[PDB]
């Protein structure tokens, strides 16, 4: 009766039989590392991206901490980026030695202040890394603008975005590279970790299989130092079925937020906005509320599950307060006071939309 | 009529039902990171090799990374090992900023020669990163003598040698963490990447979940840069079915080991040891000959597959050459040029054996 945040289980009995049968295919060839089913995969998602070549990683984590070591950034260089995203964005500068600068969002797209990007640049700045939060792109035009003027890198992290575009291109295809993640709750997601890189250049493409696989280039030879960060067979062979259905599920995705917006565009809640240049695909449906924890707790009184993404923005995580720069972000400081995350993913009933907008409607009654 | 190095398919056929039915209980569950198959199987290994907790990660590479990072090993430090081994184990250290240092291997056993340690320890020393290569154990007791004398921690690389034993315990549980390798072809093998830490250290248990995790502790929380290195349920259940047959598995091993000694003891190849104090676990038969390369062709001209492990010593590969490493080792040099893994896996039949043996007396014959 409790409507979780996600139920996994219920994407799987849509496609049982195809899964069961790619997994069995896997089991049956005895090749587990670095096979065909990755080469395809990386084949299919690259092609769907409008990308040359896609570097199947072990998550969306490595994909950013390897893209951004392909790419040459590390002590010395300094990074632009947002502080509201989730961790993975500011460790992968941090573990290379490299220094995050932090840019305020913008409160209606929950992205980078593209207004705010050039007074951030310095002569150790090599790369912008932009945030396509929630499934919204951020503004593309002005970033490239930036980065062809200051000559800087563009590392798009769109592990939340699979499918999103600006300007009817596909998010991952216009940076120099594009960074993805399977978690298992992503709008593409593994049974497992994983993640993938996107490229158009075929030297950092090259780099990337050399860094993921234990820094060796050749068998016998280890040129740099490396990791170990692939995405498995059994786990590209899962990818190839449901990348069959990302359009579809990604359509199911937008036709939820437009029946939450339906209820609560007109109530106190500030609904998720689509700018005219994008296309969202709502890994998160979040909204803006002066009484957020109020609001969470009469959510779960209705048997309604939320979550918030994030509470605590990454300037001030623990991790990073004797390592970072001093920084000003009074955007992001108010937003991540204010943001919930309802229900969101393919899956959501009829008996849960409207329980949740009912929910709702009562609680804002109740406090007007 | 070929006789591949390894046989996986031949495994999973012997445990198929068993096995289809750990990965339909985890598929039907919809819970694929940090569940319930996950911690059941840490503490199933821990309790074989005789640690108090495991933490699986995502590869052995990860394991020994963060084993080295959780016990505070970092920029300023060394760590005393080998060359004599696989890049990862190296690579540890150099990812957390300390420095190898490397003494030569025994050229019986191929493990550390533990009478070079002591005149490289320095200020700096902080451990002993032991590797029980092929598995057999290294001679343990004067590394923890060491260890003790000069307040080291001990590090056991223990990815070759699940099962093997040391005066009768367990590797993997003498020094301060354990770090094992689950890679498909291990003598305990996943069907992806994935790795694991064991430690009787409950403080150094929680920071090694801390930092798996992205470095988080409590969710909304990062405390440390961190990473995601995590083992999958999907292969935690898988591993908990192959644990059952792993004693099983390398006394096929042994009994593959004592055929290949009758043969070709004798023969001008030298063939690998089991010291008084060792249980061997034969992750690989390796054989020395003089002319190595041309008795590999010829064995592949007879359809037999063999590898080397490894022909260029970690001092010499290109990674480390670019940092000062003129470290002398000649025992290393010598034996990296007369290595041959034989073929080596629970399933091969004696008769195989028998065809191996008569591809290298005839070889023998035409080359005296
Ligand atoms: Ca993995």
């Amino acid at each position: 009766d409790m409507i979780p945040f996600v139920d996994l289980k219920r994407e799987y009995q849509e496609i049982k039989e195809e899964i069961d049968q790619a997994i069995q295919r896997v089991l049956e060839r005895g090749w587990f590392i670095l096979g065909e089913e990755l080469e395809a995969f990386e084949k299919e998602f690259s092609s769907y991206i409008g990308a040359k070549y896609g570097i199947g990683v072990n998550s969306g984590s490595d994909a950013l901490y390897l893209g951004v070591k392909a790419l040459g950034i590390g002590k010395g260089d300094e990074v632009i980026t947002v502080s509201h995203t989730f961790i993975s964005t500011v460790d992968a500068i941090v573990r290379n030695g490299a220094k995050p600068v932090f840019v305020d969002i913008d409160p209606e797209t929950y992205t980078i202040d593209v207004s705010q990007i050039e007074k951030k640049i310095t002569e150790r700045t090599k790369a912008i890394l932009p945030v396509h939060l929630y499934g919204h792109p951020a503004d593309m035009g002005s970033i490239m603008e930036i980065g062809e003027k200051y000559s800087l890198f563009v590392i798009e992290d769109a592990c939340q975005a699979h499918g999103a575009e600006y300007n009817g291109k596909k998010v991952g295809s216009i940076g120099d590279i594009g960074c993805f993640s399977f978690y298992p709750t992503k709008n593409l997601g593994a049974y497992g970790d994983g993640g993938i890189v996107v490229t158009n250049d075929d030297e950092l493409a090259n780099k990337l299989r050399t860094l993921r696989n234990y820094g060796s280039s050749k068998k016998y030879y280890h040129e740099f130092v490396g990791v170990n960060s692939r995405l498995d067979e059994i786990q590209a062979a899962i990818l190839r079925v449901k990348l069959k259905y990302l359009e579809e599920w990604n359509e199911k995705r937008r036709n939820i937020a437009r029946l939450y917006n339906e209820f609560l565009e007109s109530s106190d809640l500030v609904t998720p906005t689509e700018k005219e240049y994008a296309k969202h695909v709502y890994h998160l449906y979040v909204i803006r509320y002066k009484e957020r924890d109020k609001l969470q707790q009469n959510l779960l009184k209705c048997g309604i599950q939320t979550q918030i993404h994030y509470p605590i923005p990454m300037h001030r995580q623990k991790a990073y307060l004797e390592l970072e720069y001093n920084t000003s972000l009074p955007v992001t400081e108010k937003i991540c006071n204010e943001i919930l995350s309802l229900p969101m993913h393919p899956w959501l009933r009829e008996e849960e939309i409207r329980r949740i907008s009912n929910c709702i409607g009562e609680f804002l009654w109740m406090s007007n």
